[PDB]
């Protein structure tokens, strides 16, 4: 799995793979893996099971609207949550947030982490598509949006756990 | 264990072998490991335990009713309960259901999977079974039920946990 | 530890070894793993602790009364409850039933299993019971009582965790 | 450890040693590990610690009183408890219960055994002073308590987990 | 794998199914794992891949005339070879080899094993063809070729790595 | 990896994909791990390193010189030679060798094996390629180099060691 | 398996039991493991398999020879030799030799162990049969050779691994 | 560590980082882990410590002499050696090795391996570092050299093993 | 990371790097790891996730309320809430306090620590920064912030999963 | 095992238990750990086996007798040896020596430690004589030999692997 | 253990703790893990046993002789026998070796590193050393000598496993 997400030109860009895999075989391969939250305003990428990150969303998704929209306080909320409640605790997976101005990483370990950096990404190819966007960020003028397909693709090509049929959302 | 499901020409087919394994002994030959759910619309497959399959099937039952038949939404609440609930969270088996549009690999760690493909197999004779299922759907105009009875044969065949004894439900 | 159940011609016998082992040596030799239950009519076996047994077969005969006798029935919610209770979900012998026409192995992971044939075995000497069982059953004519006692005292023979005290019950 | 029981003559002698490890050092040598219960009609052996015994003694108590002193009842549903109740199952031991004609081992795994023989030991020493009580038993006519006296120092002898020090109770 | 080696009426007779496994499937149905060496006067059978067998017999047939057919003899001196030898200790095959007086299980940790019975096996399957020779042997006049087919299909029968292609020789 | 070979009236088909991994990473998608032997009448595969590839079939070679082309006599002394060598010892690749009327599974265990069926395959997606293969053989009309072509397409499509990059030789 | 040597009266006798255990299963119940060494003067019993005890058996008989058979000088060197010789340190295996005045025990890590007492005892049964000799030894007057029967019997009811079947041989 | 190399415009510029690292401190952070090898047409770099690189590159000078600076068949004879050679064999490193027309990585376990593109890498940054190349390559005319230190720098970024002083050689 | 603070004539410095890494992937590098709680009169820095930070600061903020400012007090009350309380228990991070006189180091596991020096860390790089804070104190004139300061960097230069960006607090 | 030495005022003393222990069982109860070497002027014991003792004490005597009976340059090619000589190599003992003036501990990983201080011990029960040795030593005019004495004393009653039976040995 | 050397003003120095440990205790607190080789023009210390390092000295010594002093040549020359030489592939200790100008960690395991800094260290108290080092030679006018000594002496505070007690050697 590959998720990544790119700002550039005041638009924020996120991707994700549509592997999805059980041992060695591939069971899918169009998986869309990134969401779009809080009434399409925050982008939403997840590394996990499907009912794990639903749940997991379905709790951000309140916490958006109880802190009234501040991402940065609705990830930490939620990163509180995941870590205590005896439910969510037992929930695997990692996420990916962003909106316009910010990104975050969360994970069930409390963690709540913003790179600094126009990029970030998560699962087994997040590095290798970290390294292209970064590359691409700081030598070309390509759009947020290219250079998320172009860094995923290339994460498909070395990753044999992320494919190349890349879904991309954007805020 | 062997549980295959194949849509063609508007028709769902999901066969199941019959062989239960304790170690390295054949306990019984002639399991039926497939069911019909929903007022016979749902066809229902498992690799597991009789008691966890029964308890799951009803709490999937009450699903499809609940969300009108849907079974995308029905899978996915499924996948959630069995992560969250205390009782279903010590249920091991590993669930295929379907019916005429679509077809669900569903487990206890919240995976809802749907492979885009028209065929999809659980167990551990799955992928063999998957793959003659896959050349025969692209190689010949043979039907849903042809190809369910001439995949499991194959993987019967080759799987030491999976025999020649195949249940079979259409939709 | 090895309990064998045959039927031949309509009569059906089950023995069990009295072997108890404890590490790597046997604290006693005569104990009794088979009973009556539901009035006489079902035979009861086991493979573990006394006490697990007791509260299994008080929970079985209760599902007896509840479904009328129905050991297919009876088997089946005796499965469920193992699983779900959390009392009996602690319990972890392996049980053997059978009445004048099925015969089930009933465990804590929700099995249900008849095997395909007229005789059933669990517990370590199980397998070698069997296959002495099926032997006799093919190959000669004598009753269901004379091929427990001989399959049981072979398998006796062979596993270190199976001796000759056999105790016999019938329907 | 070593807690060893012999019945002769009408006398029922149980014998334990005083050692108590920590690693490879002993921190006492005179540890009393046989106690008397049921109104000094009971005799009550442990390997095991201390608070763990004692727990399990109380409660072996108040199943001798409320099954009217049988000891047969009393340890079956001790070791039900001992089993399912989620305080005494987080106990950790071995217990050796008998009075003047039924002798029991019991386990926190639901075991209820009593050995076919006129003798019964628990303890990593167990099976050596059995060894030797059984010997004396059948070539001698040594009193219980003298036997017990010498397979108990033969244990201490063999075992470096067994010390010399004997306490020895008798009902 | 099953080899099964009866002596009966002064003949004896060795069968092979020919089932061959890699991890959970079957890659061939026919294998022969059944030769005669000592100029047709040994059955040798084996588990385990042609090579080493092969290697393996050779150095028996060399025993074997060094020590004038005895069998015995050649057992025991292969036993030592095979552990001292560098290039046949990296031999992992089981052996089991007999003639109208003897049977030998022979194996790289030096074992040269001679059941006191008429039958014997190696094999994952080999106790439960055992089983069902013992059962034959002792309660009916079957010759010893008969016994050997009948006992073969049910370890068949009840062993995954198991199969129903036995190939049988005799002396 | 996948290698996999398919023989339909008289034609003897071998292909293999081109995938190389190390870890989770692909190095390289275009290996060529077939090739040709024995003056163009053997067909050779191999799923492991091309250094050990090359020593192993240089050696094959020359069996097959000093055997007269003889394809099941080369291959038996070849595996003694792999098991007993002191070089070739450390080799540990898995050949897949065939001609106009063998085939062969060869390792470093001394294993030797021609599956009983028109079809044989070796590597991680083997198996796949194997019910795809069979299922075409069983159910089509399709010539050897078809089904191989098709096969090997729908092996690098369920495993993530497999790709669809795949060289053929035919004898 | 049990190995028991008992002096008394001027006479040694050495009793070992007759089971084989492969796993959980009994291959063999009439063992002869023990021999006579040094022109029928010195016992020789050992717990191993039997290609192994009859290398050590050999270099031990030319120790003999070569010390004037001096059962100790002899034990020693044998000790060096099985430690540091690359053959014999690959032999696995534990020995238990005795004359008329000395009882040894011996292991391939450059033991050589005599007991301070009339009794030793080798095997996983050992320490039960010692403890049972010990206590005959020193409450009644039976002679070196019912001790060694007793003893034995007493190991084999208690140990899973040694049977009743026991050979003993004198010097 | 990272090791990288890129070929574009006839120029092949391979760089490597200075990090040296033991448990989780740095023990060097200059480290030249890239050499020249015959008489300065071949670029070798390598990833494991500098006694093992020398020993292989001194065995790869030789390579190279005796085969005619053909490259690639002096990878594979290094391979074999390295495989086989009971000293070599002993070496833990991985390396990388490249003229102006061939790159191929090298293993211990006789792997030979060209990438399928014009770049390739290794080391536990090497996957970061080609992600970027390749992003670079494809997206930007930037000399082999400037994509080298660019992407050497991302990764020394994203890897705890991998730091920014980077060394760089050419052919 | 590495946490340090230093006292030095009444003046108290903390000091923490800002690496975040996963695995070994540096993710953020200016993380804030250190802040002032109390009314800005105790220095607070931890090694963890922010979720747990900022739970366990809001504790130790009410607990500092609770007891009027006596960071002792406060310190051991918040250990032994942090070990029995359901919630807190969850919470794995190291925390580092301090104010004008005392420093404390308080864990999940009851730990309430403060190092009989001027200086105390934790972290994985902690001694590292100790080590060299030490230096400084006891051979220079140099004040607390510029000790830190330099400790901090000598810390980042040696640890990998510390870097140089740091950020201080005093009181 | 323990072996202490102690010297006090010119004189030197060696004391060693004599318990043989085998897994969780005392073997022989008076074994002699200690001897004289040097033509009596040397102090030696051992833990561990008598054949690797005697091997090693062997060596050590050569070593005395080539440089002129200086302990100090003995002991140290002793080591030597034993760590690069294929023989000794296997032997695993652990040794303690001393003369009139000097004290070592020799192992076969090289080491050659003295004491600083007037006592020296080896042996799981080491720690515990040296411990008791020390304080005799510190607080009491007690002469060597009583200091010994006492010292194993303790150490026997402290340490499962080490009885009260004392050998002694003085220079 | 603790090494440390630093050079500065053309003056190098190398300092050693004398703590021996085995297991949690203490064996000796004088040892002398520094020495002068190469006609006292070359400063060598060690972690590890003196038999270890004594070898390995002697074979540096040879490599001086040899590449006519040159450090580096030398420290690469050993490092090659070190992991190729059979005799000393078994010695384990790590080496600290420096002159004027250059200072080299040679390991086993083909490791020869020369630090970027005036400065090295190893041993388990390397790092604290060597953060102390760092700290004085950044920001003192403190010779080499005045550094190690400071720097040791903090080593020994913070680590278990050094000592107060050093040994200087200077060239
Ligand atoms: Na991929
Ligand atoms: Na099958
Ligand atoms: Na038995
Ligand atoms: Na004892
Ligand atoms: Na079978
Ligand atoms: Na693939
Ligand atoms: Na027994
Ligand atoms: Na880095
Ligand atoms: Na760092
Ligand atoms: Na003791
Ligand atoms: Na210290």
């Amino acid at each position: 799995t590959t998720i990544l997400v790119v700002r550039r030109n005041g638009q924020t860009v996120m991707g994700g793979d549509g592997q999805v895999t059980f041992g060695s075989t591939v069971l899918k391969g169009n998986a869309r893996k990134v969401r779009k939250l809080g009434e399409g305003k925050v982008l939403a990428g997840f590394a996990g099971s499907v009912a794990d990150a639903m749940t997991l969303f379905d709790r951000f998704e309140a916490k958006l609207r109880e802190w009234g929209g501040n991402l940065t306080k609705a990830a930490v909320e939620l990163a509180k949550d995941w870590r205590t409640d005896r439910v969510l605790r037992r929930l695997e997976a990692l996420l990916l947030v962003a909106d316009k101005e910010n990104i975050f990483i969360i994970s069930g370990n409390g963690e709540v982490i913003q790179p600094d950096d126009d990029a970030a990404a998560i699962g087994s190819g997040g590095p290798y598509a970290l390294a292209a966007a970064k590359a691409l960020l700081r030598n070309t003028d390509l759009s947020a949006r290219e250079i998320v397909e172009k860094a995923m693709t290339i994460a498909g090509e070395i990753c044999i756990y992320t494919n190349q049929n890349i879904v991309i959302e954007e805020v």
